[PDB]
This record gives C-alpha cells, sequence and structure tokens, in this order.
C-alpha cells in the first residue's frame, strides 16, 4: 500500500524516458518532459488507489508463496497501469460530462494552459502509456498477451456503458425509427425517457461503466500474473458485477447527499443521468410527482435541481440507499463465499470493507 | 484492392464482438444502429493511401501465391489502419473545432453526436484496432510485433499532435499555472519556432509513422520479414521523407483553417526566411486570427513571396531525394510500391 505509493515515480519516468528517446530537439524535449510530467502527476494521483491496491493483495493472496522484488515490480506495474486507466477515464469523464472539480482540484481540461483540445490529446497519451508500461516491464512473461487483451476488453466494456450513460435518455434512444440526420448540426433540450427509468436497464450501464475496469480488471490482473483459464474466472466475474453495482449505486448516492469538500467533486440531475435515486424514486412516487420529475429533471437551471433534490428528501432516498446498503453487502459476502479459495475470499472481504474510504 | 468490399466483413466482425455483450436486446439494438453509423460514416470517403499502401507492400513482397485466407489477414490490417485514421480525424476535428471533412460535416458537429460522444467514439475506434487484430491475427507469429507497431506509430503521433497545437504556446515561450482556469491565454505566433528544424520535429511525429512507416512496416511483418532485417531502418528514414513531403503539400492545399488556427505551416516558414523585417511584424501582427481582414493579409504575403513556386521547387528537390533513398533499399518490390506511393500520392 505504501510500497505500491512509492513505486509510482518508477512508472512515471520509465515511461517519460521512453519520449525522451524520441529524435526532437533538445529544448522540445525539455517542454514535453515539463509537461507529461505534470499530466501523470495531476491525474494519477490523488485517489484512493482501490482499483490499484487490488491487484496487489491479489497478486500477494492468489497463493501463499515468495514473491522476489522484481516480481513485484511487475505487480506494481499493473497496478499502476490500472491507476493512469483510473486518470485517462476521469480526464476524458470531465470533459464529456463538462466537470468542474475532481479529486478536491480543477478539471485538467479547464486549466488555460490544457483546454479541452490538449485534454482530449492527453486522454489518449494516459491510454496509450498503460501498454508502453505492460511491455517495458511485462514483454517476456506469457501472461504478456491475455494481460494486455484483459486492459484491451475492459476498456471496451467501460466505453460501452460510458456510451449507454451518456445517450440513454437521447433521441436517438427514443425514437429508433428514425435515422440519426447527418445533415442537422443544430444544438439538441435533453428530457427523461420513462421507459428507460428501470433497475434492468442501469445495471445494463453500470456494469459495463464501472464493474470490469474497477473489479474485474484488477483481479484477473493478480491472478494471471501470479498463473493461473480456470472456472474460478466466471465466479469473480459474476462478484465484480455485484460489487460493480455496489459501488456506483454508492457515487450515485454521493452526488447528491455528499460533501464536495469531501468526494473532491461537486451534477447527475443536472446532466439528465439515469441514477438509483431517480428510478427509486420514481417507483415510490405518486403520478403528478412523476409529472414534476419529467419537468425539471435534466436542467441546469438551479430551481429545478431544488425541485428534484426536494423530492429525493421527501421520499427519504437516503433510507432506502441505506436499506439497499445492507441488502447487496451481504449478497456480495454469500457469493464470496461460494468461491471456495480462501486468499482470493479475504482480499475481497477487505476490499468490500474498505471501498468507501480506500487504504 | 479488393480491399474495399472487404470493409463490411472487418466492421460486422467488431459489431457482432460487441453484440454478445450481456445487455437488453433493445439496447443491442441502439448499439449497432450507432457504431454502424460510427464506422461507415469515418471509415468510408478517403483516399485509403494508407489502406492501400499495406495491401501493396504486403503483394511485392511476397512475390509468390497469395490464398484468401492471406489476403484477409492483410486487408484487416489495411482496415485497421483506416479505422485509425478514422479516429484521429474525428479527434482532431474536435481538438481543431472544424466544420468539414471530406466534403461532410465533421462528426462531433452532428446534433446526434455532439463533442461528449465524438471524444467517446475515438477511443471506441481506436480500440476497436486491437480487437481486429486479436480476431485475425491471434495465431500469426506477427501478432505482437503488429501491435506494437500500432501502439508505437501511435504514441509518436500523439507527440507530434501535442507539438502542432503548443508549439506557439506561452508555455512553451520560456511553469503551467494550475490555478488559471479564467484568464484565455490569445493565440500568438512565437518567431523562435518558426523554422525547418522544428516544424520536421511536428511533422515526422504527426504525420510519417502512421501514414507511411506503421502500413509500410505492416506488410513486411504479415510478409515474413524478420524484425532483425536492416531494411527496417531504412524504411523508417524514408517514410520521415515522404511524411514530410505529405504534409507540405497538406499545408500548400489549405492555402493554395492553418492560418486562422495560428499553426506552424511550410508556408509560414518559407515566407518568413524570405521576407523583409516590416513584413515579419505585418505577419506577427495578423497570424492567428480569427477575422477576415487578417487573413486576407497574410494571404496576401503568400502571393507575394510567390509561396506556390517555392512549394513547386521544393516538392521537385524533396521528391528526388526520396527516390535516391529508395533505390538504395535493394529491393524491387518494395522500390516499385513506394515510387508508384509517390505518383499516387495526392490523388
Ligand atoms: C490517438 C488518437 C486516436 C488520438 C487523439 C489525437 C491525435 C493524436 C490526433 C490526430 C492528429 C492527426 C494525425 C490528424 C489529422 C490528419 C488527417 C485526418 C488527415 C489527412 O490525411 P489524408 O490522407 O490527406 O486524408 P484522407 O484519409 O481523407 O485520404
Ligand atoms: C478509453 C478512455 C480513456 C475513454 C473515454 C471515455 C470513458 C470510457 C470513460 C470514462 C467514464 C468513467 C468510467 C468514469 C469515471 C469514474 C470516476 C473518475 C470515478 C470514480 O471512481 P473513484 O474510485 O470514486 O475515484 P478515485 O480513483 O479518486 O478513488
Amino acid at each position: 500500500l505504501a510500497f505500491f505509493r512509492n513505486m509510482y515515480d518508477k512508472y512515471r519516468d520509465a515511461f517519460l524516458s521512453h519520449l525522451n528517446e524520441y529524435s526532437l530537439e533538445e529544448e522540445i524535449k525539455e517542454h514535453i518532459s515539463k509537461y507529461y510530467k505534470l499530466l501523470f502527476d495531476y491525474n494519477c494521483l490523488g485517489g484512493k488507489n482501490n482499483r490499484g491496491i487490488l491487484v496487489i493483495l491479489i497478486y500477494e493472496y492468489v497463493k501463499n508463496r515468495d514473491i522476489n522484488s522484481s516480481e513485484w515490480e511487475k505487480a506494481a506495474c499493473l497496478a499502476w497501469c490500472i491507476e493512469i486507466l483510473q486518470a485517462a477515464f476521469l480526464v476524458a469523464d470531465d470533459i464529456m460530462d463538462k466537470g468542474e472539480m475532481r479529486r478536491n482540484k480543477y478539471c485538467w481540461y479547464l486549466l488555460k494552459d490544457v483546454e479541452t483540445k490538449n485534454a482530449v490529446n492527453d486522454v489518449l497519451l494516459l491510454y496509450n502509456s498503460i501498454y508502453k508500461l505492460i511491455e517495458i516491464y511485462l514483454r517476456n512473461e506469457s501472461c504478456y498477451v491475455d494481460v494486455i487483451a484483459t486492459f484491451r476488453d475492459a476498456t471496451l466494456k467501460t466505453i460501452i456503458g460510458q456510451h449507454l450513460d451518456t445517450n440513454i435518455f437521447s433521441d436517438k434512444y427514443s425514437d429508433a425509427h428514425r435515422e440519426i440526420d447527418v445533415n442537422n448540426i443544430n444544438v439538441p433540450q435533453p428530457v427523461i425517457d420513462i421507459n428507460m427509468i428501470n433497475f434492468g436497464v442501469y445495471k445494463n450501464i453500470v456494469i459495463h461503466k464501472t464493474a470490469y475496469y474497477s473489479f474485474f480488471l484488477p483481479i484477473v490482473c493478480g491472478m494471471l500474473l501470479a498463473g493461473i483459464d480456470n472456472l474460478i474466472y466466471k465466479k469473480i466475474e459474476d462478484i465484480s458485477m455485484l460489487m460493480g453495482e455496489y459501488f456506483q449505486i454508492h457515487d450515485d448516492y454521493l452526488d447528491i447527499f455528499g460533501d464536495s469538500t469531501k468526494t473532491g467533486k461537486v451534477s447527475d440531475i443536472q446532466n439528465n443521468k439515469l441514477t438509483w435515486p431517480l428510478i427509486k424514486t420514481f417507483e415510490l412516487c405518486s403520478e403528478p410527482d412523476k409529472i414534476k420529475i419529467v419537468k425539471n429533471y435534466g436542467k441546469n437551471n438551479l430551481a429545478c435541481v431544488k425541485v428534484i433534490d426536494s423530492l429525493y428528501e421527501q421520499y427519504k432516498i437516503r433510507k432506502h440507499y441505506e436499506s439497499y446498503e445492507k441488502a447487496q453487502k451481504a449478497k456480495i459476502l454469500s457469493a464470496i463465499n461460494e468461491l471456495h479459495h480462501e486468499g482470493i475470499e479475504y482480499v475481497l472481504k477487505y476490499l468490500l470493507e474498505i471501498l468507501f474510504t480506500g487504504v
């Protein structure tokens, strides 16, 4: 954990050293290293590092065995690669959702020395840096191809979850009969589609957007590098899905019922997002309140968000979350005990306890 | 060249992969509708020089019989570079706030798309390449080397793109202010960066590697020419010369949005080396401005210093320099392709 955090610079400078080998004039090289050192530092440092720590712990507990410094160097590489992946996702998400704060600092894209134009380019650099690092440190491992495929496949699932989260209430999803007009370049007003306000659709989004890169990818990383393919991978796939759902519902809860100075970020109601509080309120509310939701949800105006916010207090959404949290935490524990692997079971139970705080 | 008929197979091969995801049937139909248009709109319509370059290099190295299955792997790599070009095109238009590309509206401008989807779509298109390389080349021995060639060429392009975006920025003039989100920096020219050395650094990284090196290395790797072969460095040097040649022509075409977008172009560097001191101040005062009078002034200086004639002089001198480097290859098959590519480049 403290070891993992200390290995950071080794991986950052290994990648910066690779760019430094490029055939460029010495002055250009120094500007590049100044820019990219800050890109990594600013966006890779500051989170709970749950995904990174999950690799390290799964690598150690897959089997009780001797692990040399060189083997740990490969494990802390994969651990930092998932943090770089989280860093790329967060920069991209903030551009896309027009974010203000992340990890108690300004969104990288808002910086006037950066802007959207560099941030778009920087998402791809951070994303490609992962595969450069896995090559530098795992080039000769037999799990190499399987590890790169795991990153590639989790990323693809996240891109699809991101697409669904962005477009679930869009005109092209509500008007399936009409093709996308490639001649219309006017601005779209976003409104909810009640046919999509259901937990079935929610799970489809949340599993793809969070479960695969936050839980499946780090666990499979630790296991592939340890040397294990086996029927346990499907069992860990199912647990990852349940943990992803659990993690995202809490993230939704935090968005409306959390302090920005504690979470590090200020938007779901204004951004017209399909959230768990929205689905819960909709199943529990009266017909006039349903129409009141449709009229005020997805609007940048503070008086419209207050209407939604007041309705969340009215239908005591915080208490329903508390009841969901206990029902799901218990459900995941049950699935973990059906694993029949004491090592992984220990890590997953520990991860489940430390999820919302980190460490 | 049956490469155009193979498009749908690679498109559907990737779409079929997404279709295997655990999603409700209605969600699957919306996804396939969206992503079929994303591929079609951005992968079809270009000259396909990069795609064709793979096919031609593959054919003229393997001077022997090539079966349908071997061509299926070659046209996969060829379409992968076209998907890469598609991902670059979409990203570039978001970044440069483009209006038109290949005689149609930029994908990000579309009402049903917007910048938010366009950012996400660049990464889908980009990752679809590696899914396709896996589907069709996972059992080839060149597999790892091919993926490494795509990764390394992309990394170089990202760096050239960074340089092209920031070469005149206040951060490149002499630390980045992580507290400034409110004071927008006005775009301005930096005369210390108006030189051919800096320009070659940008152009080689931004174009040469993915436009020439990557497609040639793809054909060669798939044909079976070993990575340890000294010819790869020779092809690297030719790719750099061809990249420079291709980009200078692209800059020439733009004028005869770069002026308004404050870009370091070959006509700007040429005009600056050839013009008087009052005209240098006139360039600094009018370049990089979204005002019609300002662009008109820069346009007139390019006409005055007959930049079109200097390009014509450059194009003849550079063409010879590459032909000379191509003849030092000692490979009749590749040499024919490179000479043919050089003739057909602009059309
Ligand atoms: C890594 C990714 C996908 C990206 C983000 C940012 C980067 C590095 C971007 C793109 C910069 C780039 C290489 C740009 C644009 C050049 C372009 C689209 C084209 C012109 O090529 P032609 O061959 O003349 O056009 P056709 O394809 O239409 O024939
Ligand atoms: C392929 C790439 C890089 C991207 C483009 C677009 C995609 C797929 C998206 C990103 C959307 C996404 C999954 C989001 C962000 C989630 C996020 C930053 C959040 C919260 O996780 P925590 O674990 O709470 O944060 P810490 O890492 O700070 O602990």
